[PDB]
């Protein structure tokens, strides 16, 4: 059930079907402690960076040809998925991720294997390489990857879905809110264009960080210098990549011992991804208030039913996708807090955080991804406005009665507020019962200082 | 104009009239970074600490008698805060405190030679001491102060502002509300006996903290090993301490290298201020939607008017306590964050971020025990409940039809709730409609299960 | 492929061999998020609660006995882990954790069916129960048997390990270092026994937040009120999870309504766990700096050899566990900022925060758990000191001249300091020097107050 | 010693010399909770903006020129600091800060009585205005200035004393540090080079966040709607503030009710400050690192001196630079999340935590500038390499020995970096010691193989 493979340690038993060999089972053993390890992204990203440094390993006439096409062969099925079972190590490895750089080394050695094809997994699956360069290159192009070809989408998706309804909402007339409190009249789709704007927003600080979270550290190696590299491997591989991928963000880094010292533009782009937690939680929060009740709340909207509410209290149905954004909100705020921590403990020449720094950043882009397309297609594309109640409450509100001082005097138009809200009737109706209307005041020009669509200002 | 001072490292242009002297000007022009200073609960437990070691290295024969009485003079001045003008470094020096340490023990001997006495402020006012054990000895008296006589005061006077509101209101029956929406029957005192029981949860958290918060580094000196001090010049110094304040939380460290090389008594203090601040957001939040509106709000509740919000919308009120509690509790998240950095980061024998974790706690304390007086006496006391509305909510929401589960069934029950709302009839009539009155319901039964006050249960 | 389950929303598609039902398979389709579900501990403690709410049903005579006997057997399946593959439900799902509630409300329905018994998921397997009261208790449960049966007795094994180093190296004399500048002398017993000290409060700390995170809110049911439930109901489950489970620090909460709108209990627990995480990062990060080099830095000890660290750099061994400790801390500080945002945005009746707070908390137990007894039984016990080195850099240090203080005084005792280093002579050496021999200092005493093992004071 | 004043709420009792009135004396006994007001910068931000107000309401022809004057003289000495002591309002206000704003129109109606002109504070000094869109306006003014005039020359600062060490120390050869052990080499110049890059990446972050930040609320009134304003009043008040403070990143804002209901530009901006206290944390405990000892640490460098280590320690100097940095820098992480915090609780129309937002990200950025120019002037400029003691570890480094393989062998040159360190030799005597010089290896193909500075390949 089990075979032994060696080491500059020694013997090492390992599983006998495992693709695996000797230093990845001695990684398994020193670090049991979250069992979970990489994610999909991250084996995908080391499976395109290894066939990309063997392809231009060969190019330079550094590896023998038939070498290189094995490692090309066996890359290209790590990074199309086709062994993540092959990937046990912990994310709570060494800090510089050379236990996950040895495993991908040591599966694609076992795969070559297979085709006949004998592969050394440091002399030539890491030839011109280090771990030191290697895992955070891998990192990089897996945060640009999923900034670039899954979040800015589904954000721009869920801009879309708020921007229909501020257009299907502009003369849709409510009550303002500042402290909670009664206030001059607005639109829905006024509120909806700014929930867009903070989406809008979201984008361009996503865009703004790609110059910097782009950069790669390949070519650098064991501490920066590029000492066992050819001078332009790390122009040649980020060539090959951005040819490969279509991910015109991927460069080399401006300075190569920033790029391994530091991980700070995962930091940088953390602080982008928490300011768009910071914006949907008060777009999802604004919008489970407004869905609020039906009679003990707001009951300016209605969220599309998605499940049954309770499961004691029969008929019951809760704004379960705002509280799943909310909740997600708070994770990418516990995970910047995370990353932060870690990019600030680096020493000399290496930052030994990357696979917790990398965890916590691949969750938080691929939490808000998903989140803001279900968010734009199970909630915000179905609302329904109750435009008539909504009406009423700006038609009763005694912030409207401002307009009436230059016919009846503040002192009235302070009676007549209070009356409005004793009574529950309209200003309107409340200016007409009190015997208002006459020389001084007529129902036309009533209904001109009272137009609460034409108080919002609407475009 | 200025005069000539020196030390070890040469001569230093001081102040003429400053009672500082050459290290404290060099701290002066080293750190001008936030332009603010020790605060004066820290100033207070410098001269306490100074004072006492005073007393004991008298008490052992140490120090000259009249040496020591000018100290114990000099120090009780600057803990009295006659002399806080004379304290200007910065916050954020040199991470031990040093700065500070030789800033109380210049002063001491500046006032001192007001009266004749020739002190050295190394060799006499500094005698058996480091700052690496008396900057964190003052700065977990003030924090141990503020958490005893001050913070759990106040927080005991939110709690009886609460309970009072809670034992008013025990049969104003409303709706309840779970993920906002329309709840069972609940009443206004049960919730404020929720809200009462997170702030004597509070009170539990800070007394919890307090033997480890507590301890005193006095005695270690440099590395925490003792070296230049009497060997029981640790238990001395915090029985004249423990004497004078009163306070009996006072003790001497369980190890004298943790209590140096870590500040983790402040973190795990920083950690029950950051509790309180997650359950006070949560009763700020509530009092706000309770009495938001009134016409576009929940109008449940009245907030007692503490000054104008706008001219513009004519008698428009605004909630500025919860206001004033929410971004209190913002804040101590804030600085707790800060201070659980700082508390990670020592090294070896010294964790070198003292300064800038005492501001952040003894900040914490301040803005928590300032603002819950403010909340409970401002606030609380002055609530009323709009009684006759939140007795029509209570009897308005759907769900009401959840005691009827055992008669009818849940399914049965969902489409009882569904058809109410459909057809703006109640639950009554709903029931009565769908032809349930029968053998396992009457309409007794029926009657006895929807009074809004009994199925509160209070 | 799929069979038809229904709700009291209508009709939904199961997959055929699906143990759940209607209303899990809608929270599949409403929260594809983090592709994560609940962790093995809290379906343990969902199980543990179920079979201690049917047996108090049974009790009070309020559930026939055979449909009792049939929730008590399903629900020690799903405790056993026999059914861990039946909750496919994301975290990321609605805030209450109804959801999750129905999962297991419906596997238990669908188990007891294969031994011909029929449980209605709502009116018997939820009988007398609400997911407002159900889902945080068994976080509670969770959380308080992690902390008890799991992490105190970790803590214990690394203050044991750090304590025995403590003794060992009692006399093994050293220079101090304050600022990262040379200090007196102190023992690396005397750092040691400050690790064992910080280890040991954290377990202080923990044990200190046990009676309020002990508090569990069943029989509370929909708001805290208890209706639809028997007025003891929570005291007699609590009694039975008590008896079953061992944990005496399992407790009614003392207030029903604090319970359910706040999770205050887990925000506290987790504040314990973050100091822990504060201590554990210092103390990591003094035992690979004081491995460090060995050439280039400190060299005091040495850490045992785990993996293979370079191939580039023969013979290179990084300190791996320290790492892995760090590491674990930074997640532990980010789990405890998401811990805290969910915690403060409770609303009225219910904090809706729970799955997302339930999966960081859990998650930073069973982190510090794990790392504690690898760093414990991996590095601590096997650590070596370089005496001979040790000795040396103690008696090199020139702050050796603050004994002196006394004799000479602070301002006479810096100037020998000084010229000490200027010159590169003895402290001792120095002092005679300056013509320092006198009354107020003998030769004898001199030798005497500079003799390093002597000034580190060991007890 | 006191004086009545009024406001819609009755008689209120004022200090008889202080230039406030009614509204800002209830907000002094309202909320004395820091007893810490605004700061300069706040009150010179509101008399800018009161000034230009005043000025675009008198082009209008909607304020009375005398009036007007009369604003601007005082506003203009509100803004110079000669009234600073007239703001004794708590930071821990009303959210909105209209207490603040109320106490600067209240100054100013002062100020302009003492010249013989009566302004009414509200109707005059407060003309086309409200609190919502002019305290976030003054804030954003102060952010801006703080941002453009005083942190990017600052930080310039700091790089360019950086880059000026990475050339000064450009041949400069050491040993490379990876996870704190041995490693190839590298330079002084390199690594500095590093840290330049850093903070060069620092400025381009607030760059990069410019054009959010720099957007004014200016117009929009109490919801974002404009009512009660001009429907030009924006865009001609920041025409005014651009053309007198040359502030080119001051603008209307994209969205007005986006500008209102949140606060993301400053979620934003603490982002790029926290990236920075983060850079500034690896940099500073690298600098504190390398001058650790003399004797018992790396010692690679000298910090120069500033003061006094020790009160009891003589001779003693400490890195009190560094250490102000650190501490610096984790303050700037606290106040990031108190305004992360603030940011994402807004509700509808108004985003009531904005005197606490202020506050916080004012002091980071106050923090950093000072301790970036006091760290450049008083640390990097006076730093001091041990250029020989660097070299020596270099050469005599196992590390070193790889290029040695193609002569004599992998096996033998394990054994020459194993006798290295046990003679405290170079790599270079060692080889000549073993008697390997000879026709496989000669002296000057040795001294070619062990070129070091060769090894870290500077530019």
């Amino acid at each position: 059930n089990y075979r032994i493979e060696h080491d500059t340690m020694g013997e090492v038993r390992v599983p006998a079907k495992a693709l695996w060999r000797a230093q990845t089972q001695r990684a398994v053993e020193n670090f049991p402690i979250s069992g979970r390890g990489l994610e999909r992204t991250q084996i995908r990203a080391l499976g395109l960076l290894k066939g990309a440094c063997a392809q231009v390993n060969s190019d330079l006439g550094l590896l023998a040809p038939e070498k290189a096409d094995a490692i090309i062969a066996a890359a290209a099925e790590i990074a199309d998925g086709q062994h993540d079972d092959q990937f046990p190590i912990d994310v709570f490895q060494t800090g510089s991720g050379t236990s996950s750089n040895m495993n991908t080394n040591e599966v694609i050695a076992s795969i070559a294997a297979k085709g006949g094809v004998t592969l050394h997994p440091n002399d030539d699956v890491n030839m011109s390489q280090s771990s030191n360069d290697t895992f955070p290159t891998a990192t990089h192009i897996a945060a640009t990857e999923a900034a670039v070809a899954h979040l800015i989408p589904a954000l721009q998706q869920l801009h879309d879905a708020l921007a229909a309804k501020a257009l299907d909402w502009h003369t849709v007339v409510k009550s303002g809110r500042t402290h909670l409190m009664d206030a001059v009249p607005v639109t829905l789709g006024q509120e909806f264009s700014g929930y867009a704007r903070q989406i809008e927003a979201g984008i361009e600080r996503v865009r703004a960080c790609l110059p910097r979270l782009g950069e790669l550290a390949i070519g650098g190696t064991a501490v920066g210098t590029g000492l066992n590299a050819p001078d332009d491997f790390g122009v040649r591989v980020v060539a090959v990549l951005v040819a490969q991928t279509g991910l015109s963000e991927l460069r080399t880094a401006a300075n190569s011992f920033e790029a391994q010292a530091a991980r700070d533009g995962l930091v940088e782009a953390s602080g982008a991804l928490r300011t768009i937690a910071v914006s949907l939680t008060k777009i999802a929060n604004d919008i489970r208030w407004m869905g609020s009740g039906p009679l003990t709340g707001l009951a300016e909207i209605q969220l599309p039913d998605l499940q049954p509410g309770s499961s004691i209290m029969p008929g019951k149905v809760n704004p379960v996708l705002p509280e799943a954004v909310t909740q997600v909100a708070a994770q990418v705020i516990g995970n910047d807090a995370a990353i932060a921590w870690g990019g600030a403990n680096g020493a000399f020449e290496l930052n030994v955080y990357i696979p917790m720094m990398a965890r916590n950043i691949l969750e938080s882009f691929k939490l808000l991804t998903n989140v803001s397309r279900l968010f734009a297609q199970r909630c915000i594309a179905g609302l329904t406005a109750n435009v008539e109640h909504l009406r009423r409450l700006a038609e009763s509100s005694p912030s409207i009665v401002t307009p009436l001082n230059s016919a009846i005097g503040y002192e009235e138009a302070a009676a007549v507020a209070k009356q409005a809200l004793k009574e529950r009737k309209t200003i309107r109706q409340t200016v007409i019962d009190r015997g208002l209307i006459g020389d001084r005041l007529s129902i036309e020009d009533l209904d001109r200082r009272l137009d609460v669509l034409a108080m919002a200002k609407a475009e």
